């Protein structure tokens, strides 16, 4: 638990996320990276963009 | 030095599916891939192990 839990479950989370495609996982990972201050942020966006990304 | 090394995306999707493992075990190899990278071969290799001996019998 040397981690920050937001910034943890960021990572776990979109990694986890199944509608995801490779590079906006990617890009994700490396915005967690350039500020993890960030991660509740982006864990949002992501599950968002997770859940417009379901096939129809 | 602050690139991301895209390696841990391929891996840590590899790790994370396998079904046998437990949520602490998962997010443990993550958060091991996710310092190193380039540990990849030796985590997954690690994973795989456990995730056989934790398989239904």
């Amino acid at each position: 638990n040397k981690f920050n839990k937001e910034f943890q479950n960021a990572i776990y989370e979109i990694l986890h996320l199944p509608n995801l495609n490779e590079e906006q996982r990617n890009a994700f990972f490396q915005s967690l990276k350039d500020d993890p201050s960030q991660s509740a942020n982006l864990l949002a966006e992501a599950k968002k963009l997770n859940d417009a990304q379901a096939p129809k």
